[PDB]
């Protein structure tokens, strides 16, 4: 898995078409969201991941967790961003993975938000720049 | 290197204060900036690109303009972008490299656009979200 941390001022997305045959069943109301002063976590589920979704989908929520907690941030958004990487999981997986983490992540405690899995989608974000505004994490299962 | 391509309406930045003992020297003007309808290249210069830098530079230049071309940008901005990667290459060599890739992609005719080095830097984007809109690549030299 791989994931780019950016603590924003706001995240707004707008789904503009389809990238999947079948992805994730949404309502008209969800085809544009936002969030205010939040920790975007962009996520590509890859190949790799697909060894042990659960414990990728546990690491994945206590790494988000740590610089949400440094960084202040109360408010995390799961952002579904396949191309982050190469390798791919398949999307039923990367789905499953993505939902854990959102699942996990609330019971953290934190208030979360997501944008719908399997669309094209534009977006526009303003990162703070504060010292840890921007960070990566690179999670796959203990090998 | 680590490369993020972002195909975007526009890009807004704003150098917040220095984030290395010596960053690129930067005059009142170049401490915000802003470029539209533009490809946004978010660079991460890793340690192995130390191994060859004009490598490195060479394919970067060549794999960011296929983009380009593929999504009909004119415009290409190179952001510095440290930690799209975990192993980072010395601040000497990304410099040089970042600037490689920037006159690379000048040379080939592109409007490009480039953000100081060694800052702390806050900045907006708006990504088209079409497709090819957000694509990533990992370039390792020899
Ligand atoms: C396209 C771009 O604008 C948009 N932002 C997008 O990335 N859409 C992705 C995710 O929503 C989801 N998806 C499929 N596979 C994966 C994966 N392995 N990891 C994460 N998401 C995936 O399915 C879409 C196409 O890959
Ligand atoms: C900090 C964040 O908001 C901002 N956006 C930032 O990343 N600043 C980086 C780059 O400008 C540069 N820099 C240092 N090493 C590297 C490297 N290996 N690759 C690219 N840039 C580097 O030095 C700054 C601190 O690492």
């Amino acid at each position: 898995m791989r994931v780019l941390l950016i603590h924003s001022d706001y995240i707004e997305y707008e789904v503009k078409d389809k990238a999947l045959k079948n992805p994730e069943p949404i309502s008209e109301d969800m085809k544009r969201g936002r969030m205010e002063e939040v920790l975007v976590a962009f996520i590509s589920v890859e190949k790799v991941d697909e060894k042990n979704p659960e414990e990728v989908s546990l690491k994945a929520i206590e790494e988000i967790s740590k610089v949400a907690e440094q960084v202040k941030a109360e408010n995390v958004f799961v952002y579904p961003f396949a191309h982050l990487s190469s390798e791919l999981a398949k999307p039923s997986v990367a789905m499953d993975i993505l939902n854990r983490v959102y699942q996990g992540l609330k019971e953290r405690g934190f208030n979360v938000g997501k944008a719908p899995f399997g669309y094209y989608m534009a977006f526009k974000i303003s990162c703070k720049g504060h010292p840890l505004a921007e960070l990566s994490r690179t999670i796959v299962p203990e090998e």
